[PDB]
């Protein structure tokens, strides 16, 4: 009924890893450590690094997956809202329902899931490119926190999980999203209520 977000870094010692873009007003994209939290602008590039301390099987895959924040939202699928999954916006691969996308990645694979009817995307797990320590998958999220008839304004967590070619779990991250006009502005707001 609810995917489990226990972080779980496993065999191959996975885990995420976020640039560093400040809160600048004009910033598009930016993550919070302190808050365990990427705020960006609605279908904007979000870096995401996959790092791992061995190299895992060939066939190995990364998958994520939304889920919402509170527990008594949990069970309710993330999904795009009534305006967006009308609007036309297909890259031409994912469903116009699902709220995360994977930008430039044609063996990028959709799933609607049969049982749990919950929403994912999964790629192939690539090493480094030469002269890199990690790989990075960019993320696109389609509907803003805000949209009415779809999250509206409840909080997410988006759930990355390495998978083995069965989808059986590897090693487990997970962040909280905010998808909004401002995420620097937002960012400061919310360090500054933490504080
Ligand atoms: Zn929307």
């Amino acid at each position: 009924s609810v995917p489990s977000q226990k972080t779980y870094q496993g065999s191959y010692g996975f885990r995420l890893g976020f640039l560093h873009s400040g809160t600048a007003k004009s910033v598009t994209c930016t993550y919070s450590p302190a808050l365990n939290k990427l705020f960006c602008q609605l279908a904007k590039t979000c870096p995401v690094q996959l790092w791992v301390d061995s190299t895992p099987p060939p066939g190995t895959r990364v998958r994520a997956m939304a889920i919402y924040k509170q527990s008594q939202h949990m069970t309710e699928v993330v999904r795009r809202c009534p305006h967006h999954e009308r609007c036309s916006d297909s890259d031409g691969l994912a469903p116009p329902q699902h709220l995360i996308r994977v930008e430039g990645n044609l063996r990028a694979e959709y799933l609607d899931d049969r049982n749990t009817f919950r929403h994912s995307v999964v790629v192939p797990c690539e090493p480094p490119e030469v002269g890199s320590d990690c790989t990075t998958i960019h993320y696109n999220y389609m509907c803003y926190s805000s949209c009415m008839g779809g999250m509206n304004r409840r909080p997410i967590l988006t759930i990355i999980t390495l998978e083995d070619s069965s989808g059986n779990l590897l090693g487990r991250d997970s962040f909280e999203v905010r998808v909004c006009a401002c995420p620097g502005r937002d960012r400061r707001t919310e360090e500054e209520n933490l504080r």
